């Protein structure tokens, strides 16, 4: 029977309207990207290991950037000023990112606070987004596996609904809900530093949260064990969802505090990682209310993902 | 040009800026009605020969049967599905002003008959054609689904036009003319591209006159709307390819304050469906729009039909 539900973390309420292991996907050899061919790139901004021709990571300026960088000294209506980098995870053109070994995924988290940290050193910003797309129905233009930051002159909906949320809670219960996890939401696997959840109230079937254990308020404060750390079990939750979902396109989310997050917030604010795949689309109810309707109960969603075997 | 970021009290967030080139028998018809789910009136009322239906949807979203039981709440609602014509290949939009206004009418029939139960505080109308923007039938219909709580656009629509009106003691809606792009105009309604668009080549229909309810409409209204609805979509078809597309009407909750009616206003908003989203909308709730609100009223005005 249907049902919804509400967390902190969304500060929304979900419709859950139901087989869950009957869900799955309804979805050149060189590129710019590829190592060699640079030029073709807009500018760099680092590369992993530091100015080694043989790169295993690269960070370079968009080409085609969402928001102008040179509009910082200008800021109903505000100046499009922003940053909008590409993170291009391999050298090799047909290497999925869940095919990278857990350092190198580390690896690429500890590029994106590299970034962050030099990004925050504008006044300017206000939240940087860090998200991937894999395949074209999840807004992928490239195939070459790469990963891209958007940083912002606004604290965006989801992350002021979430401070709004979080905030509620712990003035209610005085606990931090992520802090909660593994009571409150549905566990999947975990690490030495990590765990994965079916979330409560997920937005989406089948959506994954990759949640630090420890009360942590900031992505970037991670370190390297945590980063490899967190990579394995990463690319864990993604080969699980390639195998159960029949490779299904999907995006994930980094969701992480405002650069100008205050100390009354710090006890409740803790970042995540957030996993959707690409299973189905929406239509005007949706749209008309900003409530979705999921069809998996996230109970059903981490028996299915914790029977899910990779031999 | 140049990229902007864009608010707007009814939105109440920022979408990005970032640029007349952009482009796209069965079970409902007539004969077939015991392989439905309940009739719950029709029109004309009673007339076997019926022009629309207004039934319980087969496979509903929500529960009609958890009334009683109401982090975590009960499932309870109504979902319903208008038929909007009694023949198949028609189109929404094909329907003449008059009928149009027959199945506004019809909106607002129902709405009434859900509004005399205390458990329900929103009722979203919407339709979706083409599968794509989430129809799974080819046969003209829309859909209407009766919630147990106020959604989040409608939440964030209240504050937003909240503090607003707290700022300039203005309605928003009512500024239309001089906030946002005109299109179209008839006796009552006024067609947009708004100033703040969250998709590209998204139009609102608002009404003129400060309207807090949609099922306030009467009949002279529905017609007007109606004509002015099927100009809008019509004019869509033709300028961009016959895209697929989603409508829904935004109205007040229910249980609607009397301190909220000043800067509550009703509207009718229309999404062809062009382009996908990809991580930076799901982790920000904020979209990035390629088609100025300027260009749009502009191309729009200028379609020939
Ligand atoms: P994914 O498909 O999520 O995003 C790809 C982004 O890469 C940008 N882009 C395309 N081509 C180039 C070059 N040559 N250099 C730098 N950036 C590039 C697109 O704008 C996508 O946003
Ligand atoms: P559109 O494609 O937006 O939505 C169609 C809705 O109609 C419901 N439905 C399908 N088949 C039936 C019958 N035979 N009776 C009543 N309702 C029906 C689907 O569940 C869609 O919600
Ligand atoms: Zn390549
Ligand atoms: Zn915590
Ligand atoms: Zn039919
Ligand atoms: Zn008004």
């Amino acid at each position: 029977s249907p049902e919804l539900r509400k967390d902190p973390v969304t500060n929304r309420w979900v419709i859950f309207s139901p087989r869950p292991t009957d869900f799955k996907s309804k979805s050149p050899s060189s590129c710019p990207f590829c190592i060699g061919r640079e030029q073709e790139c807009a500018p760099e901004l680092f590369r992993v290991p530091d100015h080694d021709p043989n790169w295993k990571l690269r960070v370079i300026e968009n080409l085609y950037p969402a928001l102008s960088r040179n509009l910082e000294t200008q800021s109903r209506t505000i100046v499009g000023f922003g940053f909008h980098d590409v993170v291009i995870e391999s050298p090799v053109h047909s290497i999925q990112l869940s095919d990278i070994d857990p350092v190198g995924i580390g690896d690429i988290l500890i590029a994106y606070k590299k970034r962050i940290n030099q990004i925050a050193q504008h006044d300017s910003i206000n939240y940087i987004q860090v998200f991937k797309n894999q395949g074209a129905s999840a807004g992928a233009s490239m195939s070459h596996s790469h990963s891209q930051m958007m940083a912002l002159p606004v604290v965006p909906p989801t992350v002021s609904s979430r401070l709004d949320g979080t905030k509620d809670y712990f003035e209610e219960t005085g606990k931090c809900c992520l802090c909660e996890a593994k009571s409150k939401h549905f566990v999947i696997d975990e690490s030495s530093h990590f765990v994965s959840v079916a979330p409560f109230a997920a937005t989406y079937p089948f959506e994954i949260w990759i949640i630090p254990k420890d009360h942590s308020s900031h992505f970037h404060h991670l370190d390297d064990v945590k980063a490899v750390d967190l990579g394995g079990l990463l690319k864990l939750m993604l080969q699980k969802i390639a195998k159960q979902l029949n490779d299904p396109p999907y995006n994930y989310m980094i969701h992480t505090s405002p650069l100008k997050v205050t100390e009354s917030q710090l006890p409740y604010t803790h970042w995540f990682l957030q996993i959707v795949p690409q299973l189905s689309g929406v239509g005007g109810f949706e749209i008309g209310t900003g409530c979705y309707i999921n069809p998996v109960f996230p109970e059903d969603v981490a028996k299915v993902m914790r029977e899910v075997s990779l031999t």
